[PDB]
């Protein structure tokens, strides 16, 4: 019960998922893998939040597993930096991707088209990991990898995987996923944007049939106030984006690990 421009939005952004989003991250590949003064106290705080081990699966039916080091006071906390800022750059790729294909975001001028990308892609990625995450079992299940939370209550301490987990409840749909995902990028207070009237314009668009959408298809009283919940969700990710950031700024200050397009899009210049 949607306007016929509200059906070819939601038809066009499911249609940009759709190629850009290797669900089974079939061409995530030839990827690094752990070997076989006061800053640190904070980086080690900001590390230990998301201990996770890693499993392969390979074609022949082997299985590969790793179970990560505890804290010994030493670098052996970074040895999974190489793989997850691998993981990382293969999630961007198919952001830009999936932006670049959006006739909305195309139809930008180009500096405000890498000022939205900068200050989206960690929230997309955020969410494009929420449809492969198995709550019941607290493991990201990615094709032939999959990465498992290691042993309860006090992991939802941890706001990023708080929020995982509250997003998995909501029980959304694919054209749910990517409205979120639109809405996200389309903010029109991002760092150095420009037509900040035309990007507003267009996500109130995108947020009005996200609502639309909800009461058209989502009748049962399970789902009264959805579109609110996930309106905070949007500004909840947003929060984490912003205060993780920093996290990632001050690893890289003392152990440089960030991918060059993970430089581009963080703003680190090179010298
Ligand atoms: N952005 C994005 C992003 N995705 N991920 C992520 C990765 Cl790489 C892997 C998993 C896995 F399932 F494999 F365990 C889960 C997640 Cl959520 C992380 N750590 C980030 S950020 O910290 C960064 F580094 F800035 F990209």
């Amino acid at each position: 019960g949607l306007t016929e421009e509200q059906r070819m939005m939601i038809r066009e952004l499911m249609d940009a998922q759709m190629k850009t989003f290797d669900t089974t991250f079939s061409h995530f590949k030839n990827f690094r893998l752990p070997g076989v003064a006061a800053k640190w106290s904070q980086v080690r705080k900001d590390l230990c939040s998301l201990k996770v081990s890693l499993q392969l699966r390979g074609e022949d039916g082997s299985v590969w597993n790793y179970k990560p080091p505890a804290d010994s006071g030493g670098k052996e906390i970074f040895s999974l930096l190489p793989h997850m800022a691998d993981m990382s750059t293969y999630m961007f790729k198919g952001i830009i991707s999936f932006a670049k294909v959006i006739s909305y975001f195309r139809d930008l001028p180009i500096e405000d088209q890498i000022s939205l990308l900068k200050g989206a892609a960690f929230e997309l990625c955020q969410l494009r990991f929420n449809t492969v995450f198995n709550a019941e079992t607290g493991t990201w299940e990615c094709g032939r990898l999959s990465y498992c939370l290691e042993d309860f209550q006090q992991l939802l301490l941890e706001p990023m995987l708080k929020f995982h987990y509250m997003l998995k409840k909501l029980q959304l749909h694919e054209e749910e996923y990517v409205l979120m995902q639109a809405i996200s990028l389309f903010s029109p207070d991002r760092p150095g944007v420009l037509q900040h009237r035309v990007v507003d314009q267009l996500q109130e668009q995108f947020a009005i049939t996200l609502k639309s959408y909800i009461e058209c298809n989502r009748p049962q009283p399970a789902h009264r106030f959805l579109f609110l919940k996930i309106m905070a969700m949007l500004t909840e990710l947003r929060s984490i984006n912003a205060q993780h950031t920093q996290r990632l700024l001050r690893i890289q200050d003392i152990h440089p690990f960030a991918t060059p397009l993970m430089q581009e899009l963080f703003g680190i210049t090179g010298s």
